[PDB]
């Protein structure tokens, strides 16, 4: 499976002519969510950021402003998503996440955690750029202890490259992980963190496995059984991501329109963020791990202008 996203650019492309659609479904009395949402969840995030730029050419006002006047609701705000530039967009959600004592670690810990070092270093770029402070600063300012100290080490966009598997290596790391959690009176938190926060992917998808046969135990147990908390949480979403970012994403779905109450803003963020990605991937795993489409259980869940635009962004029959 090579990544492929559900979205892509739009062959004959006008972004003129959409612009003049957009303005026709807002101007006047009333608005034509409809004709918005099959507008712009069928072109790719850079044709709507081309679109945003004809509709300011043409008529002299924003089209984001605009919208956020003409819509409401869960649909509003997943419109609003779709539009934030991708270079933009994980910044964004970063920075809103970043509220002192109120900090969504969640957030935090989710995007952290699946995403490359390539894409780690756009981020830091992008949110200095846009906001004026240092990402890694503020997530320090923010957050506190080992889990702090993981974010960090992620942060530095620096685990080691998908290099030659030095197979010695591999058994070491698994004994040195066996040593400090399970053989160990309590648990050697810094040794979890550089290890399982720097190492390459696939020498860690190797050392995974190892780490069953040495101990009996896969690894996402024994970090259940030695820490709790934001740690734990962290440790779990980089071990499911060295695993599979798209299973990791797939998962997060799930529990999202699981359990009592929906996260709709988790929901957006994952449709929107890996729409032209691996959005298909993470379709392939819901259906593989959760016995149905990601489409089902969306249109199970959700409704409305906002339903009827997630679906079309999944994508997928069955």
């Amino acid at each position: 499976m090579a990544l492929r996203g559900t979205v892509t650019d739009f062959s004959g492309f006008d972004g003129r002519a959409d612009a003049e659609v957009l303005r026709k479904a807002m101007k006047g009395l009333g608005t034509d969510e409809d004709s918005i949402l099959n507008l712009l969840t069928a072109r790719s995030n850079a044709q709507r950021q081309q679109i945003a730029e004809e509709f300011k050419t043409l008529f002299g006002r924003d089209l984001v402003n605009d919208m956020k006047s003409e819509l409401t609701g869960k649909f509003e705000k997943l419109i609003v998503a779709l539009m934030k530039p991708s270079r933009l967009y994980d910044a964004y959600e970063l920075k809103h996440a970043l509220k002192g004592a109120g900090t969504d670690e969640k957030v935090l810990t989710e995007i952290i955690a699946s995403r490359t070092p390539e894409e780690l270093r756009a981020i830091k770029q992008a949110y200095e750029e846009e906001y004026g402070s240092n990402l890694e600063d503020d997530v320090v300012g923010d957050t506190s202890g080992y889990y702090q100290r993981m974010l960090v080490v992620l942060l530095q966009a620096n685990r080691d490259p998908d290099c030659a598997i030095d197979d010695a290596q591999v058994e070491l790391d698994a004994q040195a992980l066996f040593q400090a959690g399970e053989l160990k009176w309590g648990t050697d938190e810094e040794k979890f963190i550089t290890i399982l926060g720097t190492r390459s992917v696939s020498h860690l998808r190797r050392v995974f496995d190892k780490y069953m046969t040495i101990s009996g135990f896969q690894i996402e147990e024994t970090i259940d059984r030695e820490t709790s908390g934001n740690l734990e949480n962290l440790l779990l979403a980089v071990v499911k991501s060295i695993r599979s970012i798209p299973a990791y994403l797939a998962e997060t779905l799930y529990y999202a329109m699981k359990g009592a109450g929906t996260d709709d803003h988790t929901l957006i963020r994952v449709i929107v963020s890996r729409s032209e990605i691996d959005l298909f991937n993470i379709r392939k795993e819901f259906r593989k791990n959760f016995a149905t489409s990601l489409y089902s259980m969306i249109k199970g869940d959700t409704s409305g202008d906002y339903k009827k635009a997630l679906l079309l962004l999944s994508g997928g029959e069955d």
